[PDB]
Order: C-alpha cells, then sequence, then structure tokens
C-alpha cells in the first residue's frame, strides 16, 4: 500500500509568458486523487488544483491539471513573476502515507 | 467546508536533548484526520505521524502526536541535531482543501 510519486523536471528556468509543464507519476493507480501545491520559501504549501483537474476557487485560470490513473500533468500557461516557487504533487488515494512528488523548483531565466 | 488550521509556535529555538511541543488547532471538528510532516530546505515534506497519533514505520520513537476534534499536539522528545526543520500539520477530513497549518521553524539555540 506504499505509493511512490516521481516528478519531472526537478528544476526549470523559464521566462515570463512561457507555458511550463510539470508531470508526476504514481507507482500504482490512484484514480484522480492528486493535488498540486505551490510553495514559496518560508511559507506552507498552497493548494492550486485538487482531484487532478479541479481549479481551486481564487486560483488564476492559467493553472490547470489533468490525469487519472498513474500519469498526471500540471501546466502554468503564460507564466507570471509571482509564479516563482517550488511545485509539489501529493496523492491521497485510500489511506496514508499520502506521498509527495519530490518537487519542481521553478525560476525565471 | 473550508477548514482553517492554526499552528503554534511559529518558530522555536531549542537545545539538543530538549523536549519540544508544537500544537495546531482546526477551525472545525476533524476527528483524528491530521498528519504531521517534517520539511528540510529544498526537500518535499516527509510524513512523521498520520491520523493524529500513528507513528509511521521508520520514524524514531521520540516523535509522537495526539488529539481528536480540534486541538492537536506534536512532540519531539530528546531533540537531535538532524531534527532541525520546519514542521507542518495537515488536515484531510472529508473532501479537499486539505488545509495546512502555517508551520513551525525549529532551530538549535
Amino acid at each position: 500500500t506504499d505509493i511512490q510519486m516521481t516528478q519531472s523536471p526537478s528544476s526549470l528556468s523559464a521566462s515570463v509568458g512561457d507555458r511550463v509543464t510539470i508531470t508526476c507519476q504514481a507507482s500504482q493507480d490512484i484514480s484522480n486523487y492528486l493535488i498540486w501545491y505551490q510553495q514559496k520559501p518560508g511559507k506552507a504549501p498552497k493548494l492550486l488544483i485538487y482531484d487532478a483537474s479541479n481549479l481551486e476557487t481564487g486560483v488564476p485560470s492559467r493553472f490547470s491539471g489533468s490525469g487519472s490513473g498513474t500519469d498526471f500533468t500540471f501546466t502554468i500557461s503564460s507564466l507570471q513573476p509571482e509564479d516563482i516557487a517550488t511545485y509539489y504533487c501529493q496523492q491521497y488515494h485510500n489511506l496514508p502515507p499520502y506521498t509527495f512528488g519530490p518537487g519542481t523548483k521553478l525560476e525565471i531565466k
């Protein structure tokens, strides 16, 4: 019942306006029970997208996610300066451990 | 259905060997559906204790947690140097958002 999450790429440099794509893969089927968080240094993870594709109220429409089963995608269209952060997927199918992907550190340039 | 988590203290300095206590409070009843994570800089959150009190396999017995309802406690008995980290509670009752406490940054001294 231990589920591993992998996440790609580990880091990314990009420019304002770019579209960037992050993926994660679960080691077993998790249906769509996957959240994407944004975390800025010294702050707790902030919820962006829950149940793989549901854009949380208050979060800009440039963020989206998709997937069901083992392969998930998170996209930030038209990147803004305030998007600099580390991004994490977390799975919560069935019972804990609700495992996290190792993160993607996004910077400008 | 939005549940706020508060967490005390925001930061703590302590010495090796000390016992330190961190609390968190949910804005509504969450039974014992609360996890405690340890996060070191540049790494994803690591699971220590799930369902408020269950010490996860591989985690040292010095870590413990308790609580059911709205008030939770996390304790590190006999603090070790490798315990320097930021600690977060996360609630996962019912449906997302599975809200995080704002964190407690633990240092030596």
